[PDB]
C-alpha cells in the first residue's frame, strides 16, 4: 500500500497528492480469518481508507446503541458504482502524463484502488464538452448514411475506457446518455433551449432518433464496447424549459411513454442490441412516482423499461419515502437506479472546493439514503475536472471526486472520491442490501449488504461531530465493538462462515 | 382614454413610457347593452388592451373552431390578483418623483389602471432588501421585548401600501410571508443557508416564532393595516438546501404540520388577528399533492389551514392535473392560491429584457393553466425593480412589470403588466370560473368566469404565430365571430341579461 500524501487548500479536509511517480493505493484484497473483521476509515482529520481489524466476540453487554444486522431480511441487488466519461473527464485525464494518467484510471477501476464498474457515457456532446456536435450534423440525413463518432469518442472517450476495462478485475457496465439529438429533428432547430423532436412518436422524427441509438451501439462495438444500458433521454424534463443553456431534448411522460412502445423499444428489440437494456426518466426523482405511473401503466412501454435512472439535483424536494419507496411499492420488478451526482451545479456553489468534507458527506449520505429505498447503483458525473470545474463550453462548472492540475502533472483525490469509494470498494456487483436494526434512536447514517459470497459488508457515516461508540451484532457470527468518530465514515467487512 | 408611448429595447415588443406627466390608462367602463360584446386586444405588433366592441349573433354556421360557455358547470371563486411590496419595489417606486409615483400605483391599483386587490408584504428582510434584519434581532429575546418594525417598513412599505388602498376602489387583500426568523431561533445562527428552527414545534423556540406573527400583525394593525392572510414560511424547501445564498428557514411537510397544529395554528386563533387566514405550502407546486397529505390528513393541522399557496418556478416539472387537480380531488374544500412568479430567478436567464412578449405569454399562460386547476388567485413578485432588475443583496436580479429608470424620472410598463391586466383588471374578487369546452384541439389558451354581476368574461392567448378565426357560444345570448391573431391576448366582456 501507499497512504495518501496530503495537502490542504484552506477547506474542511485534505486531497490526497497523485501525479506521475506516486499515488495512494491499497494491498490486494482479503478477508481477514473468521471472527476477524476489516474496518477501513476516512476522517474529515485525514485518515483515507486507513485499514485496522479487530476481534468478532461471542457477547456484549450495556446499554450502548446496537445495529443488529438482518441477514435474513432481503432487500435489492446492487448493480454498481461508478462515473462519467464525458469529453471533459477525458480531456482532463489525456493531458496528464502516461504514466499519472495510469494511476488516476487504477485510482477509479482497480482493486488497487475503488473498484468502479459503471462508466456513463454521454452520446455525443453535452455542457462537458468544448465543441457543440452530434454523430449525424449533416441536415435531412434520415437514412443516418452520415451518421459517425468523430474524435471525441474514437481518440479520447473509447480508448481511456479500453484502459480502465483492461485495469478492472469486475466487469465494467457502459451505460449511454445522448443530451441532444441532431438540431434537424428538433422543433427549435438548435442543440438547446426549450424544444422536442418534430411530431410524435412512430413518425419519422422518432424512427430516426431511435435508430440513431441503434446506430450509436453499433459504432461503439465496431471498436469492440458493448453497453449494458441505455437511458431514453438525459433529463428530459430540461428541453421543456425555456431558454435552457445547454443540450436538451424536451419530453413529457407521455411522450415518453410513446416514444418507447412506438419506437425506442422496438427499434432496440428488433436489433443485434436487443440485450441492452433501456431505462427510462434519467432526471430528478421528484418526478417519481408520477413518471413511474405514466410509462409502466403502458404494458407496450412497460415490456421495454428494464430500470427507472435518477438524477440527484434536488432531492431536497423529493423524500426518499415518497419517492423512490413509492415507486418501488408500486413497480418492485422494475429496478431504480441513481445515474447522475455532482455538487456546484447551483449559482451559489462555488465549482471546485479541493478538500471539502461537506462535498465528501454529501456524497455518501446519497448512496446511503439511495440504497436505503431499493435504488441498486450509483453514478458520479465528470470521472475529472480542472481546477476551475471544466472544461464547459457554457461555463456551468462543477466539481469531481479527482481535480487535474495539468501545470504540475498532478491530480487531486477529493473527499468526493474517498466517500464514493467507501460503497464503490466494497459492494460488488449482486451484493444484497439486508435490514439493519438501531436499538435507539441516532444521529449516524448506515447500511448493511450480503456479497454474493455470504460476507457481511456495513457502512457507518457520522455527520455530526459527536464520536459514537456503537456495537455490531451479526446474529450467527458475534459482537464488534466500535465507535464512528465525529466526520467520519467506516466500512467494516467479515465472513460470516 | 391615454394611449401607450411605446419603445423598443431591442427584444420581441414595446414597454409603454410613462413619466411625471403622462402615463397610458382607460376610460370608464360604459357597459354595452345587451347584444353586444367588449373586446380588450394585446398584441406582440403593439396594441395594449385597446378596447373595440362587436355584436352578438342569434345564429352561428361553419367548421371554424367553437369555443362554448357551459355557464352551469361552476368551479372555484376568485379571490383577486396584485404584486409584491418588497424593501426594492417600495425603493424604485420612491425614487421616482411624486407625480409619477401615484401615476405607477394609479396604473395597477386604480380602475383607470388593471385594479390589482393583493399585495404580499415580506415580514421583515428578504433578497429583494438592500440589507438583512428581522423585527427581532437582539439575541435570545423569547419575551420578543425589542421587537420592532425598522424604517423599511415604516416610512418606505407601510406609508405606500396606505397609498395603493386609497387608489384602489375594489377592497384590497394583504398577504404576508416570512422568509427568515431570527438567527438566534436557527440551528445554524444565520438569515440563509440550511437551518430550520432549533429544537421541535410545541417548544419555546417554535413558540416564540409563532408569538412573531402576532406581534408582525400588531405593529402593522398599530399602523392601521389589517391582513387577509399569512403563509406558514415562504418556500420551506429552500433552508433544507446547503449554501442556500438568501433568507430562509427550512420545514419539511411534517414539520410544518406539526407547527401549525402545536404553534402557530392556536397562537394565531387565541389573537385578536384569529379571522386572518393561514396559507401552506407557499413552494413549487412539484410538492403537492404530497404536502398537503402530510398537513391536511392531521385535523389538529387541518382545522388552522384556509388555503395552500403555490410558486410558479418549477411548474415546468409539474404537470397542473397532477398537482393542482390532484390536490383538488382530495381537498376540495382547501383553496389553492398563486402567490410568487418572476420571471429571471433561473442562472441563465437575462434579469431584465424590457419589451419581452415571451415574459408577457409566460405569465398569462400561467394564469390560465392555473384557474383552469381550480386556483383562485396569482401574484406577482416585486410591483417594480430598476433596470438591472434589482435592487438585490445576493445580486438575484429578477424581471419585474414594471421597470424604473431613476436617471429620467421614468418607468416601462412591460408586456408582462397588460398580460397580468387582461385578468386582473377584469375578474374582480366573487368571479366564478365556468365550464369552457372546444369544438376542435386548438393552439389557444382561454379560460371564461362569471363576474359576480352575472356579466361573462373570456380570455384568449394565441402563444402561436398564426391568426386564429374564431367563435365563441353562450347559449344564454349567442354567438361572438372573433379572431385570435399570432401572438396576442384578448379579453372579452358581455351582459347575459
Ligand atoms: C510526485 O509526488 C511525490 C510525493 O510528494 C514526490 O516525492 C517527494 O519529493 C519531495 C521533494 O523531494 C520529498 O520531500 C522531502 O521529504 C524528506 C523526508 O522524507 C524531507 O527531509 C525533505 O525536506 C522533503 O520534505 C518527499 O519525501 C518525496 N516523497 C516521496 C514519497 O517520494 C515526487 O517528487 C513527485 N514527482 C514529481 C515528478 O514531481
Ligand atoms: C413625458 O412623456 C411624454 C410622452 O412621451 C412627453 O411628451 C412628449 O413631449 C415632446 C416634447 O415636448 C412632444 O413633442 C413635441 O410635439 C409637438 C406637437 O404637439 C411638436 O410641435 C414639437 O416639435 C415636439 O415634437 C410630444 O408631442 C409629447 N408627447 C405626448 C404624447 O404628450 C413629455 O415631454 C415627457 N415629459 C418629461 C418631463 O419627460
Ligand atoms: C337560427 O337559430 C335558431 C335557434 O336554433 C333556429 O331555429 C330553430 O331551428 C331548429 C333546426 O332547424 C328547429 O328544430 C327549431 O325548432 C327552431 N327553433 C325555434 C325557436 O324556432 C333557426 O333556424 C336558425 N336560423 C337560420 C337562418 O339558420
Ligand atoms: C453522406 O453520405 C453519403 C453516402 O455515404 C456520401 O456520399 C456523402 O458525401 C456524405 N455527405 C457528407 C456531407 O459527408
Ligand atoms: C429591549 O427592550 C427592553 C424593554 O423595553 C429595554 O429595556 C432594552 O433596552 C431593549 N434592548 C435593546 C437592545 O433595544
Ligand atoms: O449535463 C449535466 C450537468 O453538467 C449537471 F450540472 C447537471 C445535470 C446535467 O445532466
Ligand atoms: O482509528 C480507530 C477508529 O476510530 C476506531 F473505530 C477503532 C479503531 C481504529 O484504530
Ligand atoms: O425571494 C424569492 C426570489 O426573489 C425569487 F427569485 C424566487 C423565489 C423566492 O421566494
Ligand atoms: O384588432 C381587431 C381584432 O384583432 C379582431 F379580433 C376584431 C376587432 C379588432 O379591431
Ligand atoms: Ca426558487
Ligand atoms: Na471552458
Amino acid at each position: 500500500a501507499r497512504p495518501c500524501i496530503p495537502k490542504s487548500f484552506g477547506y474542511s479536509s485534505v486531497v490526497c497528492v497523485c501525479n506521475a511517480t506516486y499515488c495512494d493505493s491499497f494491498d490486494p484484497p482479503t478477508f481477514p480469518a473468521l471472527g476477524t473483521f476489516s474496518r477501513y476509515e476516512s476522517t474529515r482529520s485525514g485518515r483515507r481508507m486507513e485499514l485496522s481489524m479487530g476481534p468478532i466476540q461471542a457477547n456484549h453487554t450495556g446499554t450502548g446503541l446496537l445495529l443488529t444486522l438482518q441477514p435474513e431480511q432481503k432487500f435489492q441487488k446492487v448493480k454498481g458504482f461508478g462515473g462519467a466519461m464525458t469529453d471533459a473527464a477525458a480531456l482532463n485525464i489525456l493531458a496528464l502524463s502516461p504514466p499519472a494518467q495510469n494511476l488516476l484510471l487504477k485510482s477509479y477501476f482497480s482493486e488497487e484502488g475503488i473498484g468502479y464498474n459503471i462508466i456513463r457515457v454521454p452520446m455525443a456532446s453535452c455542457d462537458f464538452s468544448i465543441r457543440t456536435y452530434t454523430y449525424a450534423d449533416t441536415p435531412d440525413d434520415f437514412q443516418l448514411h452520415n451518421f459517425s463518432l468523430p474524435e471525441e469518442d474514437t481518440k479520447l472517450k473509447i480508448p481511456l475506457i479500453h484502459r480502465a476495462l483492461q485495469l478492472a478485475q469486475r466487469p465494467v457496465s457502459l451505460l449511454a446518455s445522448p443530451w441532444t439529438s441532431p438540431t434537424w429533428l428538433k422543433t427549435n432547430g438548435a442543440v438547446n433551449g426549450k424544444g422536442s423532436l418534430k411530431g410524435q412518436p412512430g413518425d419519422i422524427y422518432h424512427q430516426t432518433w431511435a435508430r440513431y441509438f441503434v446506430k450509436f451501439l453499433d459504432a461503439y462495438a465496431e471498436h469492440k464496447l458493448q453497453f449494458w444500458a441505455v437511458t431514453a433521454e438525459n433529463e428530459p424534463s430540461a428541453g421543456l424549459l425555456s431558454g435552457y443553456p445547454f443540450q436538451c431534448l424536451g419530453f413529457t411522460p407521455e411522450h415518453q411513454r410513446d416514444f418507447i412502445a412506438r419506437d425506442l423499444g422496438p427499434t432496440l428489440a428488433n436489433s443485434t442490441h436487443h440485450n441492452v437494456r433501456l431505462l427510462m426518466l434519467d432526471d430528478q426523482r421528484l418526478l417519481l412516482p408520477h413518471w413511474a405511473k405514466v410509462v409502466l401503466t403502458d404494458p407496450e412501454a412497460a415490456k421495454y423499461v428494464h430500470g427507472i435512472a435518477v438524477h440527484w439535483y434536488l432531492d431536497f424536494l423529493a423524500p426518499a419515502k415518497a419517492t423512490l419507496g413509492e415507486t418501488h411499492r408500486l413497480f418492485p420488478n422494475t429496478m431504480l437506479f441513481a445515474s447522475e451526482a455532482c455538487v456546484g451545479s447551483k449559482f451559489w456553489e462555488q465549482s471546485v472546493r479541493l478538500g471539502s468534507w461537506d462535498r465528501g458527506m454529501q456524497y455518501s449520505h446519497s448512496i446511503i439514503t439511495n440504497l436505503l429505498y431499493h435504488v441498486v447503483g450509483w453514478t458520479d458525473w465528470n470521472l475529472a475536472l480542472n481546477p476551475e470545474g471544466g472544461p464547459n463550453w457554457v461555463r456551468n462548472f462543477v466539481d469531481s471526486p479527482i481535480i487535474v492540475d495539468i501545470t504540475k502533472d498532478t491530480f487531486y483525490k477529493q473527499p468526493m472520491f474517498y466517500h464514493l469509494g467507501h460503497f464503490s470498494k466494497f459492494i460488488p456487483e449482486g451484493s444484497q442490501r439486508v435490514g439493519l436494526v438501531a436499538s435507539q434512536k441516532n444521529d449516524l447514517d448506515a447500511v448493511a449488504l450480503m456479497h454474493p459470497d455470504g460476507s457481511a459488508v456495513v457502512v457507518v457515516l457520522n455527520r455530526s461531530s459527536k464520536d459514537v461508540p456503537l456495537t455490531i451484532k451479526d446474529p450467527a457470527v458475534g459482537f464488534l465493538e466500535t465507535i464512528s468518530p465525529g466526520y467520519s465514515i467506516h466500512t467494516y467487512l467479515w465472513r460470516r462462515q
